[PDB]
């Protein structure tokens, strides 16, 4: 149940009065077939074109748009895709039918099939992080990052040029302990075109790091660091554009661990949310490339949890067991918007403030501000099961790939919620 | 039957699917009405503005377009409005009627009232002339021209300002014998804003007068000249822009009559020919003004018989009995464009060749071409009644204002021309 969306504008194609695809699999046709899955949820979004009054019907779903009459009038409406056959969207106002507004949405039996994908993938699974450190006295930690260009699966027939650290997205979890002292490598990939670096949030001294680390193609460097005090870092590339450098996917989490470790937990899980400024729009099939000016202005086509556009949903989700506490290390590496995270159907039992580990965590917090170049921890007990969502609850960022999913099986109605009455 | 017209643009306004008028009393109207009197003939001009498909259909004159199917795709139909009351026109393309395209012909008894006017009547009467000057010696003859530039009534509704020989369009008729002698004084009003000046195609030596004759405003010139060579000849101003002081409406004919005289003929009429270039596309009330880029590009808006829409129509038009010759001095002060003069029901029996009034005439022409700065002879009998219609032959100058009315008294039938068989 994450929609399949259909963009629809009225207008004038072929001598007639129609419907036009806008974006995906359906861009610039006219009265587009909707090929939608049995038992998908289908989002269609009504938007007037030319100026005359327009809705859009579907009669064996009594699904309907609201009436939009002026230039730019919008109305989505949704429904489940539960009946296989063909049916007729069409127009309800006087005549606009025999105009020529009419298309047919096809519902097919079976689950939609994967995209055989084009590009390497580029999405850091969220589970893919190192667990507690022991019990253990302060020591030299040798840490080894590759700063690699390549094209990635940005979404299902959509791909883009990520620089990244060991070519995913968000880069390696690194855990240490306070007092420890870091010996990092910096290798950067020989099939480079630029420079790369890192500042650690976690680092004392020339730009946490990035003042040692200017890495040339086919080189590298190395900077040894104390991490002198506790807390959930996001690290990043420090080359010139650094907003370029970071939209194209190069930060990561550095957790400096407290001398008694963080609290004991069931499940840990590594999550990071960005930006993506494309030319085209978000939908667009094929090579997407950068966009400079939506960049500097702050207007992005993708908001991504870990590189990719189903990154959470679909090819990397969260797994986890009911009654298991479960931690989300959650930074923002940007380069421009804060997130305003949340998981639907959970409460944070703790939210540790502006990623402060040292400071008590705040307590039954629905939702917490992340800034760019922040980051946090939450916990929460899985009291019970289901499909939980992990969002930016500035939820327009749903229709630019941002949301995720956190598995739990269980029976659907418990003592916790269910159906009818108690 | 001179054609009342209505041009339709179908479109989006309003929030339906409509038509448009465009210039005249409908102007940006929506669905406009059309209204015409008991027994007028109806023009309707349909232009697709949108590009689906359109008619327009009126049921009880049977009367519809074509369908047109692009954008800027017309279709034009006529009818005689012989039935008073409502009638709709719609578009009968499936559904269109019930999305908007839909408005009432309204058919109104009686003649239509003339617009009151607005400015100075500059129209020159046809039958403003000298008759034959009589057999005599040649002499020294006086002629008095004032330049004046004042407003005057374009079309019905519709003005502009004028530059006139003695307030009116043409100037004018000045008639002589081959040897006199001129002396002509040129006034230029006190009111005017322009020099003014005359050039004489029947005078020999510099500007055809031209040079003699740059006139100041209040001021006066004198020039005498020798009518050495008979002939008709156009005169107009010749101060720059002469092609400016021509459109604006200074141009007449000279006739130097030979020492015979011109053959006998029972009537004479004066036309000439002009083109007028305003901002606003023929059919706009109001002020029209001059647009320079279409003088010199030659795209005028109005093609004019002595000066105004309606001229030998409405306010001027040639009265005459059967059984007369009748003779047309006709001349193009133009600026620009070649007259394919005809009279519409009449033949030439002569036709003055390039306005040589020396050799022999041709016999038995429907057209003659009469170039700008050109002036012709043409006489015919009046074998039988009629509205005889003069027109340039590129007949889409009859949708600019370029057509007059010879009025004759008679039966309908006679054994000239007839309705049954023999
Ligand atoms: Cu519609
Ligand atoms: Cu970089
Ligand atoms: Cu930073
Ligand atoms: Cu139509
Ligand atoms: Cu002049
Ligand atoms: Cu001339």
């Amino acid at each position: 149940h994450a929609p399949v969306v259909f963009t629809l504008r009225t207008g004038i194609a072929e001598g007639r009065m129609v419907y036009i695809g806008v974006g995906g699999d359906i861009d610039r046709q006219v009265n587009p077939k909707l090929v939608v899955h049995e038992g998908e949820t289908v989002q269609i979004n009504l938007i007037n074109g030319e100026g005359a009054q327009h809705d859009a019907v579907i009669d064996q779903y009594a699904a309907r748009s609201a009436i939009v009459s002026g230039k730019n009038a919008s109305s989505t409406f949704s429904f489940i895709a539960s009946k296989v056959g063909q049916f007729d969207y069409y127009c309800s106002l006087p005549g606009h039918r025999q105009a020529g507004m009419q298309g047919v949405l096809q519902v097919v039996p079976g689950n939609r099939a994967e995209m055989p994908s084009t590009a390497a993938d580029i999405t850091r699974d969220p589970a893919d992080l190192p667990g507690p450190i022991g019990a253990r006295q302060a020591k030299t930690v040798r840490i080894d990052l590759e700063t690699v260009e390549l094209k990635g699966q940005l979404d299902d027939k959509t791909t883009y040029t990520y620089w990244t650290f060991n070519g995913k997205v968000p880069g390696p979890f690194l855990r240490v302990r306070v007092g420890d002292t870091v010996e990092l490598h910096l290798k950067n990939a020989k099939d480079s075109l630029m420079i790369h670096s890192v500042d650690f949030h976690g680092a004392t001294g020339p730009g946490g790091a990035a003042a040692y680390t200017q890495t040339d193609p086919g080189a590298e460097t190395v900077v040894t660091f104390k991490a002198l005090v506790p807390g959930i870092f996001v690290y990043h590339c420090a080359t010139p554009s650094v907003p370029n450098h970071i939209t194209n996917g190069m930060y990561g989490l550095l957790l400096v661990e407290p001398e008694g470790g963080l609290p004991q937990v069931d499940r840990e899980f590594y999550v990071m949310q960005g930006e993506i400024y494309t030319v085209k729009p978000f939908g667009t099939s094929g090579e997407q490339e950068m966009d400079y000016e939506k960049l500097i202005s702050e207007k992005p086509e993708y908001f991504l949890f870990n590189g990719s556009v189903g990154a959470l949903t679909r090819t990397h989700p969260l797994y986890a067991n009911v009654g298991e506490t479960v931690r989300i290390f959650f930074g923002v590496g940007g380069p421009n918007f804060t997130s305003s995270f949340h998981v639907i159907g959970e409460i944070f039992d703790h939210v540790y403030a502006l990623g402060s580990v040292t400071s008590p965590p705040l307590t039954g917090v629905q939702t917490v501000s992340v800034p760019p170049g922040g980051a946090t921890i939450v916990d929460f007990k899985l009291d019970r099961g289901g499909r939980y969502v992990l969002v930016d609850h500035a939820l327009s960022r749903l229709d630019h790939g941002l949301v995720g999913f956190l598995n739990v099986d269980g029976p659907k109605n418990d003592a916790i919620m269910h159906e009818g009455p108690p």
